[PDB]
């Protein structure tokens, strides 16, 4: 038990759903808050364009499951800047319709929305889902390219701040003047060292993420060897932990703001207090929420 020394038990220390300190009057809270924010974050979704007045676009970077939503205000001008968003779920679950929360406040700050989905492992590994999202990255840096916009700014949570690790390094695709358009890359609870839950069953059942020896440090963010890190100088990296998470969940953010920050990042770490793993993403949807303030101050 890397980042817990004093962790018990180590399987429950990677599931941030037993770490809510909401409905404890239910018999299983963990499934509760799950209950909860599947329903929740549905019902944003159909709130932003059947009640809000945003537009989507439904588009495609690749086949099936890899779409883009773009939302967007027709009252705000096509040239504004894109914020990013890329979803968890433990690169096995969840989907776009749950991921949406994001959206409202953003739209109305003037921002345009990328709202993004991914295939699932064990239908590729996770290596490969990371080709992918690769795939995602040149595809959303076209997209703004073409429409000659030129300010990005991209957020992920849990799993997907995980795979949004790689856009430090993936210079084929990134660019210099590509990196010189990100405002900021904020890294939601995300998971960076995967040392310790590719050896678990409850995380990593039959081993469908394909993990193994020789490739267990590729898909470990926390481990790799940055390199060119002065094209990012103009980029602001948050990296955030939810005061109610694992304490695991909390060092892994903790530490890889540090690894970042030691190769020289304009990285930090905030530990988010009042929030779990997931609301932290529910209260997105309302403009005046905590973390919607801190969304907003980052522009500033
Ligand atoms: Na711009």
């Amino acid at each position: 038990h890397m980042y817990n020394p004093r962790c018990k038990d180590l399987d429950r220390d990677y599931f941030p759903s037993y770490h809510t300190t909401r409905f404890q009057d239910q018999p299983e809270p963990n499934l509760a808050v799950l209950e909860h924010f599947v329903r929740v974050t549905k019902q944003h979704g159909r709130e932003l364009t059947e009640k809000q007045g945003i537009t989507v676009d439904h588009l495609r970077y690749g086949e099936g499951r890899q779409l883009v939503d773009v939302f967007y205000s027709e009252k705000t001008t096509n040239q504004a800047p894109l914020f990013v968003f890329v979803h968890g779920g433990y690169w096995q679950e969840m989907d776009m319709s749950m991921s949406c929360s994001i959206v409202g406040p953003l739209v109305r700050r003037g921002y345009r929305v990328a709202v993004m989905d991914y295939n699932l492992c064990p239908q590729v590994t996770l290596e490969q889902l990371m080709t992918q999202f690769t795939h995602f990255l040149n595809w959303i840096f076209d997209y703004t390219e073409m429409t000659k916009v030129s300010s990005l700014t991209f957020a992920g949570h849990s799993a997907g701040a995980h795979l949004l690790a790689q856009i430090l390094m993936r210079p084929n695709v990134i660019t210099a003047q590509r990196s010189k358009m990100v405002w900021a890359l904020i890294f939601l609870c995300g998971v960076y060292d995967l040392r310790e839950l590719s050896n678990l069953e409850s995380v990593n059942p039959k081993n469908i993420l394909g993990l193994n020896e020789r490739n267990i440090e590729s898909v470990s963010p926390m481990l790799w060897e940055y390199t060119d890190v002065t094209v990012w100088n103009s980029t602001k990296i948050y990296v955030v932990a939810a005061e109610h998470d694992s304490t695991t969940f909390i060092e892994q953010s903790r530490h890889y703001a540090d690894v970042l920050r030691k190769k020289g990042y304009k990285a930090s770490f905030t530990l988010f207090k009042g929030y779990d793993h997931f609301d932290i993403i529910e209260e997105t949807a309302i403009d005046d929420s905590d973390v919607s303030r801190f969304l907003r101050n980052i522009e500033i």
